């Protein structure tokens, strides 16, 4: 589909069976999620925003449905303002911008 | 034209005369460019992102040049690592996200 901007691009997610909303965000190299538990082990990763950078856990080969569409990639979990989907998964599903 | 997210969205843009680099981040709802002089009143402001918060000097009605595409908006000035061009002008030149 094509989303237009006037509003927030927010999108509902579907992960570890639970659904939830998050932000296509272009500006985003990687996807950050709020907290919560995922399977695996997890690796340590810096990340950093307008303000500075946070700590964040890094999950590989993490199961995604983003508006119907599944991807399967690193996802980072930590104290993100929002949930953040990053151009990591929006290549995954093909998503380009136009204009 | 049709930008992919393999790289990080970046296009040049010109604002008081300067051309400079910024990144189309469609998770921002205003723009935030580095420190630089612009003509007319502000008003301080703080916005918030991973890491934080920081001040940033509001000013209204500035003309933008992105892609060639002539723009008018609300741009905020302040200590950002780097230049990024939110939804408030991203809708003035037709930008859309497709997938
Ligand atoms: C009202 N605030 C603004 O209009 C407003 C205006 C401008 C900026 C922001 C904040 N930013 C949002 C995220 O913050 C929010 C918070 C609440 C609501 C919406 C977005 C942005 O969209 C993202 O792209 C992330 C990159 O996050 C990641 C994630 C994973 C890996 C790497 C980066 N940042 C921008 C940024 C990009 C590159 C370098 C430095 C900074 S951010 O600063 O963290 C808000």
């Amino acid at each position: 589909p094509q989303i237009t901007l006037w509003q927030r691009p927010l999108v509902t997610i579907k992960i570890g069976g639970q659904l939830k909303e998050a932000l296509l965000d272009t500006g985003a190299d990687d996807t950050v999620l709020e907290e919560m538990s995922l399977p695996g082990r997890w690796k340590p990763k810096m990340i950093g925003g307008i303000g500075g950078f946070i700590k964040v856990r890094q999950y590989d080969q993490i199961l995604i449905e983003i508006c119907g569409h599944k991807a399967i990639g690193t996802v980072l979990v930590g104290p993100t303002p929002v949930n953040i989907i990053g151009r990591n998964l929006l290549t995954q599903i093909g998503c380009t911008l136009n204009f």
